[PDB]
């Protein structure tokens, strides 16, 4: 019928067109009310309560505020009603591919339990999108607002995951070169500059206690489309390259200290435990009555749809003795009783850790031979090993190096700009790795154990010194020269 | 030692060992699972909070008021002991809530239980008993310094009021401490301060009561025999605006016409789903939703979870309380018709809640109709709207003190500060939704709900003559 | 020219056309950054250290917002890029006949100096609009943007002040854009965008939290027809959050706008001027030399006056200023003169403008029956009397506002207040007398005490809140109290 | 006398102890409300209208509540009621030197109109701060109080400027730490930036991400070489970097903005301008000008941002091309930014060399068309030295940090058991060039000088360079 207005705490009052109201208004896009932002976080930082669901308003509602800006300051792009609507629904929509406490559902249980698959909740939000669309009738709707389904729904799923074909050149075929500007905004392949950050880093700021540095209004405001090698792309005011750099800051201390804080990071992992040992008799019924379980209902979207932070608490609550060990595992976390943190180090010069070796790091470290006395031996199984890997979105590459320029004299002639040219403050490197370790015996004659243990293994592995590596093992820190 | 905790609201606020004890329990970490504002979320999307982070707010404030009084009075003799008390009661005063909070007292157990009598209150006291004794935290009170037989008392008196000077787990010397968590008296309590900055910040809607100066003002003065907490005279004003701003926000948000009909589709469900759903308590007995209350092992698993076991079953017993859910999830809610309110000496009693759609549907406006409505295509929501103390002014319940003699307690007035402060502290709206959704039958009920506020004398709804204009022309007290 | 972008704390990044930039970048509207939007307000909550010149800012902007959101919903209404500019244009200059200290300048020193006259800001800022655009060569300027000075000029000064009877009292503008008129300063209600402006821009520095949405207002706001002229109305829904908004706007002048302290600060200040005003000069027109209290006859002169008249005076070493600058030297030690209390006239009862002289004499006149050291005079004692509404003396302003619902989105209504609660004032009007004593050692206070609790107990004003602790042998004989 | 309660929007409701209460309703202190915070950053951000008192007033509560903290978490430390209050007063008291629209007045005036003296707004505090003491009667009020004034005073006087080895009087080692939380000499951690980043970003509309709550909580004083000094929990570090990076932040949007310095810079021209004819009076009615009120304080006390308006709305003839310049300022005809640059070289430009930059830069040669030829004079350059508050020192080096399993023993932290995306060096420097002469040709001209003399000294490419000078970019094999 008519517009709809919000209140949401970050953005104000948001107005939605209702095309927008009905893909909102559908079981696949509700489920998002049921799936915490931040997973394990909240366990941490009790402000952080936010679901993906008020997440996936704010981006629709800035993709908009983007693409209007556009149009109005450059008529001559040709924006259209139909464009700006497919680029608030790939907005809306690419959370929807998100999994129970979000990243600990792709980041850690899909690769433990299915390690065979490549996964991504992008490519979720892909299938969740195309059967919300299905599923609900949304086609005449669309049609009746004057989009065209075929090429509009193309042009938003390309917004969400990329090309869905080879093509080896223009890869896109929801739109044009002409129009390749649009292809920046909800999810930016070149750079990672886009309106999903914004939200975020203003959303998590809010509820978890801390405050956003980087100004999305502001960037808005100096935006242009320029050509840059024969396609029309979105254009950053040079003196606004400071602030770039200090978004991807921004993002790499919420990354710090919250996004992978060590508790919150344990937390999830022990969640995935549980998930693991549940994985077998949980029942999830997708189509046609067929049951599925946590681990294949992302082969099935309606399946998927019921496949929420709910099945923490069907966990909890259950009585079935077969699901007696993933029970106590999250009687745990209520309790307190968590996997106890030894430490963290870095690897030193080029040492980087492949993802097919973390299965044998608890072996390693179980292995080293600390030059101390120990009540206790350890075994593999009592460590664990968590590889976080920290970069500005793109591995080792400076992602304002992909960032095209206009100064005020020249508005239509889009330049480079080099680290060199902006600051010698800035970093040199792009991209590190954080090693965590904890225990699962808590008691204290095992945690000084672990201590020991892991301090051996950094000076084994020539990796940088632990913060507090002589308080925690004295006797072990001193063979190191290197650390003296 | 101590945890630090970072609160949005509060900032970094410290946890004493004996406090992380009491939050470390299935008990109290349940509260992560039950929204604050319950169907509130369905329409203000930034209200996603939940008990869990209020109850450490209150714990918090409770601390820093129980703090400010003895630092400035140490005359009071104000334990360690007596601020562990009052902040593991301010922790445990919500730990008696159910799914989606307030639906779950105040809709669904009045209807599933109408002879039974229970509040939240009653429930956090229950829960309260059965944390500590589950868990073995009588032991650890001990170890802190606290003695369990009379300080539980203290607590549950906090939470719940008196189980002369009728309390038994402080001393009239110390009565002062009764007013912290939960205020009898006057309703101006640190429970209040927290959930207004909590859900401002959520709701995206900005508060105007300041507590910290508050605590900055109140002293502790003898009235009556008893030593209470004043406040300073100047603060009066302040008082006032502190029940303005609550009323605002059951206006704008609790109360929302939408997140009503929210809770009130949810409650449906409930019913419907309360012969089937079954939940384990003590000794492996099943429980219903209903009867839950009447054993604190099963209380203890009963939380918004029950929404989406009902959302996502596939037994057919359950198909009709599962529907009504998906209505709610594809939006397809009853209509608000309208809101009116009785003129003059009208009351509405509780006792006649049930007979007001009957009457809805007995009006018999005079106009041509397509459709004609029963009874049960109508709801009919009354809503009480005070002060906190029904037709009392709570602000004549209050203690002030003066700068030039801070011993001396006086009472203020509500002439002796504002002409333009409410005349009446009590009213109740009436709000009537129908469950039929098309355009015909909105019609209808439309007409319907116009003459049934002209025959009974209500006022005129806000959009009468746009949406009856046949009807409010035979009403000459409206125009 | 083109768009400049300015980072607002309250409004985030605001784009300026370039026509307001050059309105801005004058001698006349630069000016208000010298001018402390809440004037002695400052000396009491130090986080208010704003100015006019950035209100203005903020105002022009919200109306701009609001202009540009009823053409995007309702592009029948034919509103014209000329139409914006020109509501932007008043938004901006409502501002600009402020005098030092803001409301201390128009409400406590012109009109004690110049009781003859009958000066507001208002007034003030058409004059000063006036002298800016022509001093400035701002009318070829307006001409290149499309803007017809004749009509358009007269439209904004009839947006500040009101018409320069009749149906239809406005030149600038016909009936069929009744509402452009309702935007920048509503003489009809009082609901306009330079009070969302300072709600959010005062709590911000204030330290208090502002409860009124503005933007949500804008969203739901539509242009209807309503006795032959199209008006702006609001939502049904939204008469909650208008009610509100006074609420908040009476909370504002209660907790800081009259401030007891602030207020006396105002006082001392304007005493300090009138001390100074045969010795100071200011420059107007053509070299004529012009005093504080005459400044406002010359908008040259006037240009050159603000909150640096305050300095002057207490930099001072001229013998001649000695008596102004020892009071302002009194604000500096807080030496400040003493608040006695505060009562209230009872049920009905108001005080008049011309009494407000006679006041200090009443109170002198009491005779307390208690034992006193010191006798005090009517010089020795202020009685400001405040003035407390929601906007238009004891009218309700939601009577004056037109609203429409959901179903029918054309069509105006009315909503009475017993169509909304019970809870809501039954009076819209009251006034606060305060009184202070210009004695400050402790006899002379204890005296000001009785002699003001006899005053109120003779009047039968409202017994002042610590009366009984003031003055325990005068509240006795009072057994009302 | 009895506690007052202010309300400050960043802090919420403060206490201020009687004796505090005394120092503040001063005329020296009170002065404080006439000095912007951001000096001609107010001419950019229009929120920025805030002044040195509240940001002192900021300043004083901040240390009383790390001091507080200490002590109670530490009781061994013997903190008195004394020690508080002084670090309080220290606190409230370290603005007391600043002129005229702050840094404008020891960074550009005075180095121009003195250049033989050494000034700073530091040194000025405690001089200002002397006379405060001492015209109001305040020593007996100390007293009155608990204080001893000869070491307390002394005491406040060294945390504000250093020392007048244990090189200090006022306390000895065991509360070395006290010295610490007003004016940090050895890291630059301290309770003014605290309060400042949460101040100037709350009216700059800019968000500020160091928490200053969490790190009193986590602070703790531990033996480091001898002295009793503040300790940071290990986990913290990262915010401590953080810290300077907002620092770092601040100053390049707003404390550095290009136009706020410009308009500084002009402002200053209009001071030189009229120190000949401006009298101030200081003590037994000696007069002094504007660059020599700073001798006496008395003199100083009546030093504020009015002199700009004294000289806008002056008639005297003499004032007439201050006040022209101050015009200028008034209808927005600045000078002109040209560009930016830095050296490539790692030897700062020094001090003494900034007078002959403008003549470096008008006898580049570029090889380009030009109608206009400029002049010495109508170029300003404007060198800024940007660094982590410790030239090219690491300041997260000079911190000591503490762990949870031993809270009392501190330990060193060093840059690579943090982070590798940290940066590598901690200063640099930006030139920053003008033209005084504001006409499309002249700006075009000047452009063509600065971006030549960028290739002539080897400076980086600025930015824009490409499209400013077409012509003169290709010349530099390095500039691709
Ligand atoms: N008074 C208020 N102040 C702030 N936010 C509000 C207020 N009232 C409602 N909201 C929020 C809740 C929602 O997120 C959003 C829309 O609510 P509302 O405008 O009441 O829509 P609605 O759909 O209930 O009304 P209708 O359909 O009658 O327009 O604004
Ligand atoms: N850098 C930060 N800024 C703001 N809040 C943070 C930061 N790091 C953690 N928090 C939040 C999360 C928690 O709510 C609270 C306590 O976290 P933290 O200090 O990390 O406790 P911890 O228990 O993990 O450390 P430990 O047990 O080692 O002392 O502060
Ligand atoms: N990096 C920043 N972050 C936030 N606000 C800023 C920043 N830089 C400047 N501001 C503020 C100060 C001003 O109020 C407003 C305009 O500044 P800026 O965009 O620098 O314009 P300018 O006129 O100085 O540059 P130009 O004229 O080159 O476009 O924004
Ligand atoms: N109602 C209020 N809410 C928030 N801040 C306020 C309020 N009233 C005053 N303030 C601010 C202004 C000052 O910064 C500070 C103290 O003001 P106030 O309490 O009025 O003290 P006072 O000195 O005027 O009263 P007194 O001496 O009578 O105790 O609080
Ligand atoms: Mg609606
Ligand atoms: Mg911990
Ligand atoms: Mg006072």
């Amino acid at each position: 019928d008519t517009m709809k207005v919000i209140n949401d705490p970050i953005h104000g009052h948001i107005e939605l067109h209702p095309l927008l109201v009905r893909i909102i208004d559908t079981p696949q896009f509700q489920r998002l009310r049921y799936i915490k932002q931040l997973g394990g976080g909240y366990y941490v930082f009790p402000g952080a309560s936010h679901n993906r669901f008020e997440h996936s308003l704010g981006v629709g509602y800035l993709a908009g505020c983007l693409v209007h800006a556009l149009g109005e300051k450059q008529p001559e792009l040709q924006i259209s009603e139909r464009d700006v609507l497919c680029v608030q629904i790939a907005g809306l929509c690419r959370n929807l591919g998100h999994g129970p406490f979000s990243h600990m559902f792709d980041g850690r249980f899909i690769p433990l339990a299915r390690p065979e698959v490549k996964w991504t909740h992008e490519q979720g939000s892909v299938m969740m999108f195309e059967h919300l669309i299905n599923s609900n009738g949304i086609k005449p709707v669309m049609e009746q607002y004057g989009l065209i389904p075929e090429e509009d729904i193309c042009f938003i799923k390309e917004q969400i995951v990329g090309p869905l074909e080879s093509p080896v050149l223009w890869p896109y075929k929801g739109r044009p070169e002409n129009k390749s500007f649009l292809y920046e905004i909800v999810s930016n392949k070149r750079n990672g500059i886009d309106v999903d950050k914004w939200d975020y880093f203003a959303r998590d700021c809010h509820h978890l206690g801390i405050q956003n540095n980087f100004d999305y209004k502001r960037f808005i405001k100096f935006a242009r489309v320029c050509e840059v090698d024969n396609e029309l792309r979105i254009c950053a005011r040079d003196k606004e390259v400071g602030n770039l750099y200090d978004m991807f800051h921004t993002r790499n201390s919420l990354h710090r200290r919250a996004y992978q804080h060590k508790v919150g990071n344990i937390i999830d992992t022990m969640i995935t435990d549980a998930f693991l040992k549940a994985d077998d008799y949980i029942e999830i019924t997708g189509a046609g009555g067929k049951k599925y379980r946590i681990s294949t209902a992302i082969d099935d979207m309606e399946a998927y749809t019921k496949l929420t932070d709910n099945i923490f608490l069907e966990i909890l609550y259950s009585t079935d003795p077969k699901l007696k060990d993933a029970r106590e595992i999250l009687k745990q976390i209520e309790y307190r009783n968590l996997f106890k943190y030894v430490g963290e180090t870095q690897p030193t010069g080029q040492i980087k850790i492949k993802r097919e070796d973390y299965e044998s790091l608890p072996k390693e470290v179980a292995s080293a031979k600390p030059k101390v006395l120990l009540d206790v031996k350890l075994k593999a199984e009592d460590f664990i090993v968590d590889v976080i890997n920290m970069d500005y979105g793109m591995q080792e590459k400076n992602p304002i190096d992909h960032v095209s320029f206009y100064c005020k004299t020249a508005p239509n002639r889009a330049i480079r700009i080099t680290k060199n040219q902006v600051s010698q403050l800035l970093p040199e490197k792009f991209a590190e790795q954080l090693i965590r370790v904890y225990c699962k015996k808590v008691d204290r004659k095992s945690l000084y154990a672990a201590r020991q243990y892991f301090v051996q293994w950094c000076a084994d592995r020539n990796f940088t010194k632990p913060q507090d590596g002589d308080v925690i093992a004295p006797l072990i820190t001193p063979q190191k020269k290197e650390w003296n």
